[PDB]
């Protein structure tokens, strides 16, 4: 939880203000209908509870049926799910809840995708702060769908020294001994490094985690030889599916992909009245 | 603009930023001065320049943000287009919104330029749609604007249009637009989505003030202009590429419905570059 | 319902309650039932109705509102509205708002029910305006609905209408109709003010949608809709009474836009009958 | 103060939405322009700081110079103001400014009628909690701009026992006993009576304020007499401005009247703009 | 409350609670509902139960609270004060918010009794101040009640109080009072705060409705009322302690403010155990 | 703060001004401008300078606000903290928020001091909990920091620490560590309170990375040290005094908790003094 119900109304506010005029032109008041929800492509499904809600919020009165679990992958032309009740309200909700669902699904299929490729490894997939302005929390959920896993939500519940952080301490060592020297007792520092002697600057100096940032396969395949497992190690930067399955391959423990939610392509979906 | 921006601004920032940059206060200092610029990493057209200025603002009002381009200039890869100074941490602080949102409209603003310049020579015009994401449709419609294209309806609550929905609903797309029209808010113009040739007569008989011709393939595309004979305005719509506007255009459509435009336009490659330290 | 509702009710009530009804802590036991009926005091229309309802369970949510008549009911003088029994606490805490907005919305409703059957007989409707009170426009123009009337625009994101002002600043109503149909929104109609039958013609020919005659006087507004022939819809305005509406429209007229009607309605005659204690 | 600047941004937001597309279509985005507001029929100007910030929100390069003093009495045909600076910010502050103008002038005009007629006596106006939702502070303000003085904000600062508090109580003694034994000591305990039986019974259970509601002008008189100036008398009840003159000329020390915010009728004003 | 509680409530809840109490779900199953008791690990009087039972509906609203002790009673180490029973995530993501109330609370409350016990047999009554924590004034206040005392103006809007600050600001007590006494609302009553008796002269005569006495030495404290003759309230205020607080109650006054009621108040030590698992 | 302080700050001074401060308005002029100074009348460390000043900016821009001595600084009675010049009206309308935040805060920087002080010469460093004043979190976890002391996390959302009710929710101090430590977030750190060593070695060897010692006897806390050798933080929780404190930190304990310095915390006595008029 965190505001989600208040961030809905404020949404479906954004598209019916003072009212769905087109419906109420042609669809009685009270006319029930029912409505199928299908998938137009291939893909993973995310943010069905989400739609639930969004109807139930444009009326109380609509029932939504899943046809499919959410996290479950679907074929084109597959039956996702099926709402019924007044047609108002059905009409009235369904942009918004689409909205939703084609982009949690998105990025729950390309996470997927990652996930799926790091098969055989001990690997995880990791998500990143690219995230959607006010969708953070639901974008974060959809990766979790896919079957990823979480990094920090914001600046706030996480402790990662980057590029930035470290020309401003003027080093890889200064930062995380400046960092280590006054960070919270409960979070782990991690730092970001771009070249090996980077990283030993960063074993050297005591970072609890170090992520290798944009480093090209064969220097991975070195820094974990070199750490031989003594700290945990996150793969970042550029990251495509064919990298992130060589950075697991090669042994590292993370894979943070910023693609996940900064160019996931959202799942084709529609919603088809079903005729009266 | 219209309001509300400055209170969303504020959540997105508290959204990434809560109690504060734990990272930046524990190996930055308070009085380090820093020194950035914002760079294009690949051609394009800006759009949002003052809503990251305004994000900058909102993490330290000591920032100084400098646009280096007009808001809605096109430029080449490697341009500097904004040079921000003052705080280091104020600047790390609001780097992540201000570009997310940045990248986010010149996105936006840069395929519907391409989808505006693909329609040049004809008198049709680049329209949106509702495929927006959710609260952020007011600057999303915006960044369409800075790209060239124009604005269909915000919502719900200003346009009359008959969706496939409300087709089925009524019965037939004849039934649907005579409903329409008997009751229609007076000022509104009564708009009608058709999928077939045969629909489209029965939105020009019933009375149809616009008309969507949804997914139809170039050869009917053809024929509908020549039957319409510019009596109603035509909006070509569904699955739109670059080709295909241009070929509605050419065909003599007076407007292409767009969802790429705001429901898959890809971000544009923008980076922070910290000069100094 | 929009929304917003909610959140306006409940800072209404907060405006009159704050930290709490002193009074009546101080003289009603916290236990003490309540029964009272609201009662018409003259006859009219009812409206608001659901929103006194939820005035009341804001104040307290044991207390029970049953309505007696139908939402849109016109009711003859006396004729008790409703009943609410609870907590007599939760009652007297609501019961200044809830009659506030009940015989506000009630007063617009009324008189609009007046000026619609004041157009009986002909095919002219009635329309509110934006002259309304701020923060109660969603609220009132439901009562103009209520009351049988038809609403034009919310706001001006909604509709295109030149009024004077716009007529000049443009240089002209030719002017302004012609700059607006190159450019305006295509979903919308354009609309435009005119203050003369040469400024009808010049709205006609420049191919206005919908054409607003200004305080026309009968026999001007007799040739105004003579003249047109039925070639664009007429909305009449301008200080509107109920014999002048009935006039417009017995001339012909398609529309009679009323300011009247949220600008100046009486409130309905309402009071909130304690009958226990 | 009391949020007023939130308040206005909302009410501008009401009209405006995401823009005034009418405006934006004939009015060049750098054309300056002015406007002239002019009262349509004689009366009272109240509000005019209030029109001076719709417009400043709306686009602070405008500028507002009043012609006339907030409170004065105008003609019809006088000019009240002159707006100057963009246009599309003019004509987009002009509807909200001049609702708020012509209620508030409204308000002020019918509250300097009462307290005219009351000219010659000690006798002030007050004002009710009849007043608009969310709009109560700015109606308040108006009855000072007319001259009439504040009753209380609402139900939270101030002691007035009414009809059905006395019937709660048993009786107006019980009301009276029951309040001044637990109501807050800053706080007056005042007392609506409607018979001279009720008056007695205030004036013995020790009311410091006494409200005569709805009492003939005969039974008004008397009360004035019984209470030989001992307590301050309020009447109030279906008052009329005749009816204000009279219980003033009788003796009260206030009246207040529900007409002033429930049923004044806007000032007719309006906005011209100057031909460029 | 009618007051916004719920609101404030939330607001608080999200304060702790975030993007989501991870360390319940690691650990806590969803499916798992259990009970809890909540525990006085101390002697005081108990005030907030209804507020805590309010924070586990908003935490989750399948939560079963179940109060074992009314409000205001007193209570010994040990007692249970209510169980809670239903989704035992629920519990733990609201107990820190609602212990941090109900011991905040209680700890007002039961402070407050001892002044009301202390200062007994007499007629004084305990009141509170405006020395507040921001943003809990309405329930703080509410937990003085419960204690047993009464509650002072709850802003600078709803009553006059003329302080130091003011009286400088004006020239005196006396033009001070005439001032507020000039043009002060009929409904409240004119109170100023001296700090000599040439001042309580200088009020008394000034039409003064209550009267403040600041930092009295007790000789002058009991004097005081004795040249009031009980004509006009009498307020004792300074450092009141509580023994200068029975003090004045023995010297007669009428009302005796604490500020240390709220500006120096420790929490009863209250606790939250699971029973089940 | 970009935590959202402003927002906070107009709702606190509008909880104390509601329509206004009605004593400044009827004997303080529009016109008169004054100067004020506030004073320590005690001995103790300064927190929240920034925070006033804020308050009077906000209450009436166009007052001067000027630190006499720096933030965190100690000060003894009658130094003057800083000086604020302009409007007398907005000086009195902010008085009295700027110093329930001021005292309020510098109290528990003053406090958390004397524990910094107190187990000096150790390593040990103070920390804070989450027994904060409900909206105040931010603001109190700063004071600490001003006094010299450490934050521990701001909410259920940012660290994970197993308490008693997991543990039991669970099955053990062992399991619940498994738990957490086999889906824990990794860049958090997973910590857990035991009651006894039986407990702390089925922690010690669960893989957790800090321990929190929940009243535990002091022959079992400098043992718990000696076991642990330094592998892994160690937080002293409980009934944790002045005493206990600098015990714990003579003990060797890495970091102290105290839940008091914010539970029970008295505020430091300021004040704010017209000297013109």
């Amino acid at each position: 939880q965190g505001g989600l119900e208040e961030a809905l109304r404020a949404w479906l506010r954004e598209d019916l203000g003072q009212g769905d005029l087109t419906s109420l032109l042609v669809v009685p008041e009270d006319l029930e209908g029912e409505a199928v929800i299908l998938a137009k492509e291939g893909g993973v499904l995310a943010g069905l509870w989400v739609a639930e809600r969004v109807f139930a919020l444009a009326d109380p009165r609509t029932a939504f049926t899943p046809l499919v679990a959410e996290g479950a992958r679907v074929a084109e032309g597959t039956e996702v799910a099926r709402v019924r009740g007044p047609l108002r309200g059905i009409l009235a909700g369904e942009r918004l809840a689409l909205n939703l669902l084609q982009r949690l699904s998105g990025i729950a299929t390309l996470t997927r995708a990652y996930v799926e490729a790091l098969a055989g490894t001990k690997a995880q997939i990791l998500d990143t702060r690219k995230t959607t302005p006010g969708l953070r929390a639901l974008e974060k959920y959809a990766v979790r769908v896919g079957g990823g896993r979480n990094h920090r939500y914001g600046l706030f519940d996480g402790i990662l020294l980057k590029e930035n952080h470290v020309r401003a301490a003027g080093g890889v060592g200064e930062a995380v001994r400046r960092a280590k020297a006054r960070a919270p007792h409960y979070l782990k520092v991690e730092v970001e490094v771009r070249s090996l002697e980077e990283l030993e600057e960063a074993l050297e100096a005591g970072a609890d985690l170090i992520l290798l940032d944009n480093f090209p396969l064969e220097a991975l395949r070195e820094a974990v030889r070199r750490v031989g497992g003594r700290v945990p190690l996150e793969a970042s930067g550029n990251m495509t599916l064919e990298r992130a399955k060589a950075a697991a391959e090669a042994g590292v423990d993370y894979v943070s992909v910023g693609a996940l939610t900064h160019s996931a392509k959202a799942l084709d979906l529609s919603l088809l009245v079903v005729r009266p």
